[PDB]
């Protein structure tokens, strides 16, 4: 592909064939806690995911994916700052090269050891995820900083998983899981409006971060780490980090629900 998290493919250099990389509403942002508006228009977030909708988990490369079946409304995100609700597709995590940075979003200024990311597009107004993906209110997706500390046990099926997908291309059904059980118990959140966080970098996306972290050991994350990005037979390369710098917010509005 394209793009990477390389030294040449990576960040960086991604505006050359994505020059939307340098636009208005990209993502991910540092969060400055005195520079956000409270705003009461907001509802509470609500999740509602059947887990009979996961399907698969695959290792494309840059990053692992847990794919849910989406042809229908069984699993949705509704309320926030929304009015149309958002259906499951797909939640993957972001991380770095040592715990002391990986997550994608900041707040003031302070990185996270990872973070989860959990994506829904809009099935009130499209037919599927390709349509929604280049709309400005096609995609939205929970952000969840991840605090290196305590082991989390709610990761266990995740990780246990991974061995099965230990290279690039490698798929396997994963079913039976419902991620809300990965979001943290309170669900305050910022939101704004932004983009997806790699190519092709779409300013599709209505952000949900959550205020709250949830945890992750050094050894959980020493895990998503140790997943190789070459594919079966070729000398191992692991993924180390896949992480985007945060980006400027060009006079957006981050608003917080609390
Ligand atoms: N890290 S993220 O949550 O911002 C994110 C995402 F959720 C996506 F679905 C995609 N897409 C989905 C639409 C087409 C393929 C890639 C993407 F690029 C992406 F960066
Ligand atoms: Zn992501």
């Amino acid at each position: 592909p394209d793009w990477g998290y390389d030294d040449k493919n990576g960040p960086e250099q991604w505006s050359k064939l994505y020059p939307i990389a340098n636009g208005n509403n990209q993502s991910p942002v540092d969060i400055k806690t005195s520079e956000t508006k409270h705003d009461t228009s907001l509802k509470p977030i609500s999740v509602s995911y059947n887990p009979a909708t996961a399907k698969e988990i695959i290792n494309v490369g840059h990053s692992f994916h847990v794919n849910f079946e989406d042809n229908d409304n069984r699993s949705v995100l509704k309320g926030g700052p929304f009015s149309d609700s958002y259906r499951l597709f797909q939640f993957h995590f972001h991380w770095g090269s040592t715990n002391e940075h990986g997550s994608e979003h900041t707040v003031d200024g302070v990185k996270y050891s990872a973070e989860l990311h959990v994506a829904h597009w809009n099935s009130a107004k499209y037919s599927s995820l390709a349509e929604a993906a280049s709309k400005a209110d096609g995609l939205a997706v929970i952000g969840v900083l991840m605090k290196v500390g305590e082991a989390n046990p709610k990761l266990q099926k995740v990780l246990d998983a991974l061995q099965a997908i230990k290279t690039k291309g490698k798929r396997a059904p994963f079913t039976n899981f419902d991620p809300s059980t990965l979001l943290p118990s309170s669900l305050d959140f910022w939101t704004y409006p932004g983009s997806l966080t790699h190519p092709p970098l779409y300013e599709s996306v209505t952000w949900i971060i959550c205020k709250e972290s949830i945890s992750v050991s050094s050894e959980q994350l020493a895990q998503f780490r140790s997943l190789l990005s070459n594919v079966e037979g070729d000398n191992a390369v692991p993924m180390q980090h896949n992480n985007r710098p945060t980006q400027p917010l060009k006079g957006r509005t981050v608003r917080a629900s609390f």
